[PDB]
Protein backbone atom coordinates (compact mmCIF):
# COMPACT_ATOMS: atom_id res chain seq x y z
CA UNK A 1 0.00 0.00 0.00
CA UNK A 2 1.20 3.86 -1.18
CA UNK A 3 1.71 5.79 2.21
CA UNK A 4 -1.39 7.94 3.46
CA UNK A 5 -1.02 10.57 5.84
CA UNK A 6 -2.32 9.06 8.78
CA UNK A 7 0.18 6.13 8.24
CA UNK A 8 3.31 9.31 7.23
CA UNK A 9 2.45 11.43 10.52
CA UNK A 10 3.09 8.25 12.41
CA UNK A 11 5.79 7.23 11.00
CA UNK A 12 7.68 10.52 11.30
CA UNK A 13 6.40 10.92 15.11
CA UNK A 14 8.15 7.30 15.22
CA UNK A 15 10.95 8.91 13.74
CA UNK A 16 11.35 11.65 15.60
CA UNK A 17 11.15 9.22 19.14
CA UNK A 18 14.08 7.24 17.81
CA UNK A 19 16.22 10.72 17.17
CA UNK A 20 15.12 11.55 20.84
CA UNK A 21 16.47 8.66 22.27
CA UNK A 22 19.36 8.32 20.26
CA UNK A 23 20.13 12.43 21.62
CA UNK A 24 19.68 11.46 25.13
CA UNK A 25 22.25 8.39 24.93
CA UNK A 26 24.40 10.43 22.92
CA UNK A 27 24.10 12.87 26.00
CA UNK A 28 24.57 10.31 28.69
CA UNK A 29 27.81 9.11 26.77
CA UNK A 30 28.98 12.72 27.69
CA UNK A 31 27.73 12.40 31.15
CA UNK A 32 28.95 9.18 32.03
CA UNK A 33 25.81 8.35 32.72
CA UNK A 34 25.46 5.82 29.56
CA UNK A 35 25.66 2.66 31.60
CA UNK A 36 22.49 3.18 34.23
CA UNK A 37 20.70 4.27 31.23
CA UNK A 38 21.27 1.22 28.89
CA UNK A 39 20.39 -0.88 31.85
CA UNK A 40 16.77 1.46 32.53
CA UNK A 41 15.92 1.27 28.66
CA UNK A 42 17.53 -2.09 28.19
CA UNK A 43 16.57 -5.77 29.12
CA UNK A 44 19.25 -7.59 30.16
CA UNK A 45 18.50 -10.17 26.97
CA UNK A 46 18.42 -7.46 25.00
CA UNK A 47 21.96 -6.12 25.94
CA UNK A 48 23.00 -9.59 25.59
CA UNK A 49 21.76 -9.85 22.09
CA UNK A 50 23.11 -6.15 21.34
CA UNK A 51 27.09 -7.89 22.80
CA UNK A 52 26.06 -10.89 20.58
CA UNK A 53 25.35 -9.08 17.29
CA UNK A 54 28.97 -7.31 17.74
CA UNK A 55 30.67 -10.50 17.80
CA UNK A 56 28.49 -11.60 14.17
CA UNK A 57 29.40 -8.51 12.86
CA UNK A 58 33.19 -8.93 13.68
CA UNK A 59 33.13 -12.03 12.61
CA UNK A 60 31.51 -12.02 9.11
CA UNK A 61 33.74 -9.08 8.39
CA UNK A 62 36.95 -11.05 9.70
CA UNK A 63 35.33 -13.83 6.94
CA UNK A 64 37.55 -16.78 8.75
CA UNK A 65 34.83 -18.63 11.03
CA UNK A 66 32.75 -20.93 9.19
CA UNK A 67 28.86 -21.35 9.72
CA UNK A 68 28.70 -24.18 11.85
CA UNK A 69 31.53 -22.10 14.04
CA UNK A 70 29.34 -18.87 13.87
CA UNK A 71 26.25 -21.23 15.18
CA UNK A 72 28.26 -23.16 17.93
CA UNK A 73 30.24 -20.44 19.02
CA UNK A 74 27.68 -17.13 18.57
CA UNK A 75 25.08 -19.21 18.32
CA UNK A 76 24.17 -17.00 14.91
CA UNK A 77 22.14 -20.07 12.51
CA UNK A 78 22.25 -19.42 8.55
CA UNK A 79 19.40 -17.03 8.80
CA UNK A 80 20.73 -14.79 11.45
CA UNK A 81 24.03 -14.97 9.15
CA UNK A 82 21.88 -13.78 6.13
CA UNK A 83 20.25 -11.25 7.68
CA UNK A 84 23.39 -10.07 9.64
CA UNK A 85 25.65 -10.63 6.17
CA UNK A 86 22.43 -7.97 4.27
CA UNK A 87 22.69 -5.15 6.98
CA UNK A 88 26.56 -4.97 6.70
CA UNK A 89 25.96 -4.91 2.78
CA UNK A 90 22.96 -1.97 3.33
CA UNK A 91 25.41 0.14 5.67
CA UNK A 92 26.78 2.96 4.40
CA UNK A 93 30.06 3.12 3.18
CA UNK A 94 31.67 5.07 6.53
CA UNK A 95 30.26 2.42 8.40
CA UNK A 96 32.09 -0.17 6.65
CA UNK A 97 35.34 0.89 6.73
CA UNK A 98 35.39 2.33 10.42
CA UNK A 99 34.34 -1.16 11.50
CA UNK A 100 37.28 -3.33 9.53
CA UNK A 101 39.46 -0.70 11.24
CA UNK A 102 38.04 -1.12 15.06
CA UNK A 103 36.98 -4.54 14.97
CA UNK A 104 39.64 -6.24 13.39
CA UNK B 1 32.34 -16.73 44.52
CA UNK B 2 28.59 -15.24 43.94
CA UNK B 3 28.31 -18.19 40.92
CA UNK B 4 29.78 -21.50 40.12
CA UNK B 5 32.64 -21.74 37.40
CA UNK B 6 30.31 -22.26 34.19
CA UNK B 7 27.71 -19.50 35.35
CA UNK B 8 31.00 -17.29 36.10
CA UNK B 9 32.54 -17.65 32.82
CA UNK B 10 29.50 -17.09 31.21
CA UNK B 11 28.97 -14.05 32.75
CA UNK B 12 32.05 -13.10 32.39
CA UNK B 13 32.26 -13.13 28.61
CA UNK B 14 29.08 -11.56 28.08
CA UNK B 15 30.41 -8.49 30.57
CA UNK B 16 32.88 -8.44 28.10
CA UNK B 17 31.25 -8.64 25.30
CA UNK B 18 28.48 -5.55 26.44
CA UNK B 19 31.24 -3.66 27.38
CA UNK B 20 32.79 -3.91 23.63
CA UNK B 21 29.44 -2.61 22.32
CA UNK B 22 29.21 0.41 25.00
CA UNK B 23 32.69 1.36 23.75
CA UNK B 24 32.03 0.71 20.15
CA UNK B 25 28.52 2.75 20.43
CA UNK B 26 30.90 5.48 22.14
CA UNK B 27 33.05 5.82 19.19
CA UNK B 28 30.53 5.91 16.87
CA UNK B 29 28.84 9.20 18.42
CA UNK B 30 32.06 11.14 18.45
CA UNK B 31 33.04 9.57 14.72
CA UNK B 32 28.80 10.69 13.62
CA UNK B 33 28.70 6.70 12.85
CA UNK B 34 26.09 6.10 15.66
CA UNK B 35 22.95 6.62 13.69
CA UNK B 36 23.90 4.09 10.81
CA UNK B 37 25.90 1.91 13.39
CA UNK B 38 22.49 1.44 15.31
CA UNK B 39 20.47 0.86 12.16
CA UNK B 40 22.80 -2.37 11.73
CA UNK B 41 22.76 -3.42 15.33
CA UNK B 42 18.91 -3.06 15.99
CA UNK B 43 15.77 -4.12 14.02
CA UNK B 44 13.13 -1.27 12.90
CA UNK B 45 10.88 -2.84 15.74
CA UNK B 46 13.55 -2.62 18.57
CA UNK B 47 14.59 0.74 17.69
CA UNK B 48 10.93 1.50 17.86
CA UNK B 49 10.23 -0.08 21.60
CA UNK B 50 13.51 2.50 22.71
CA UNK B 51 11.59 5.18 21.64
CA UNK B 52 8.33 4.14 22.94
CA UNK B 53 10.64 3.38 26.00
CA UNK B 54 11.62 6.88 26.37
CA UNK B 55 8.67 8.41 26.57
CA UNK B 56 6.94 5.85 28.78
CA UNK B 57 10.11 6.72 31.51
CA UNK B 58 9.38 10.77 30.18
CA UNK B 59 5.45 9.85 31.21
CA UNK B 60 5.74 8.59 34.24
CA UNK B 61 8.35 11.20 35.84
CA UNK B 62 6.20 13.56 34.75
CA UNK B 63 3.17 12.43 35.91
CA UNK B 64 0.65 13.88 34.41
CA UNK B 65 -0.75 11.06 31.85
CA UNK B 66 -3.51 8.73 33.19
CA UNK B 67 -3.25 5.21 32.96
CA UNK B 68 -5.35 4.61 30.41
CA UNK B 69 -4.00 7.07 28.27
CA UNK B 70 -0.19 5.67 28.94
CA UNK B 71 -2.01 2.32 27.36
CA UNK B 72 -3.80 4.48 24.26
CA UNK B 73 -1.09 6.00 23.66
CA UNK B 74 1.91 4.60 24.52
CA UNK B 75 1.00 0.80 24.65
CA UNK B 76 1.73 -0.37 28.25
CA UNK B 77 -0.86 -1.66 30.07
CA UNK B 78 -0.85 -1.86 33.67
CA UNK B 79 2.48 -4.46 34.01
CA UNK B 80 4.25 -2.57 31.60
CA UNK B 81 4.12 0.85 33.67
CA UNK B 82 4.92 -1.87 36.96
CA UNK B 83 7.87 -2.48 35.48
CA UNK B 84 8.69 0.87 33.71
CA UNK B 85 8.55 2.17 37.47
CA UNK B 86 10.32 -0.71 38.60
CA UNK B 87 13.43 0.17 36.79
CA UNK B 88 12.88 4.03 37.31
CA UNK B 89 13.32 3.09 41.15
CA UNK B 90 16.07 1.02 40.75
CA UNK B 91 17.96 3.22 38.84
CA UNK B 92 20.96 5.52 40.84
CA UNK B 93 18.92 8.81 41.52
CA UNK B 94 21.70 10.56 39.74
CA UNK B 95 20.08 9.14 36.91
CA UNK B 96 16.64 9.67 37.27
CA UNK B 97 17.52 13.28 38.45
CA UNK B 98 18.97 13.98 35.07
CA UNK B 99 16.50 12.30 33.13
CA UNK B 100 14.23 14.61 34.62
CA UNK B 101 16.48 17.82 33.79
CA UNK B 102 16.47 16.35 30.27
CA UNK B 103 13.37 14.89 29.42
CA UNK B 104 11.03 17.40 31.25
CA UNK B 105 12.86 20.62 29.89
O1 LIG C 1 18.40 -10.03 12.50
C1 LIG C 1 18.39 -10.26 13.73
O2 LIG C 1 17.87 -11.33 14.18
C2 LIG C 1 18.89 -9.29 14.75
C3 LIG C 1 20.13 -8.50 14.32
C4 LIG C 1 20.14 -7.12 14.27
N1 LIG C 1 21.38 -6.72 13.90
C5 LIG C 1 22.16 -7.81 13.73
C6 LIG C 1 23.49 -7.88 13.36
C7 LIG C 1 24.06 -9.14 13.24
C8 LIG C 1 23.30 -10.28 13.48
C9 LIG C 1 21.98 -10.20 13.85
C10 LIG C 1 21.39 -8.94 13.98
O1 LIG D 1 9.87 -4.19 30.46
C1 LIG D 1 9.71 -3.99 29.25
O2 LIG D 1 8.66 -4.39 28.66
C2 LIG D 1 10.76 -3.32 28.40
C3 LIG D 1 11.34 -2.05 29.03
C4 LIG D 1 12.70 -1.88 29.25
N1 LIG D 1 12.86 -0.62 29.77
C5 LIG D 1 11.66 0.01 29.86
C6 LIG D 1 11.31 1.28 30.31
C7 LIG D 1 9.99 1.65 30.30
C8 LIG D 1 9.03 0.77 29.83
C9 LIG D 1 9.36 -0.48 29.37
C10 LIG D 1 10.71 -0.89 29.40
Amino acid sequence: AQQSPYSAAMAEQRHQEWLRFVDLLKNAYQNDLHLPLLNLMLLPDEREALGTRVRIVEELLRGEMSQRELKNELGAGIATITRGSNYLKAAPVELRQWLEEVLL
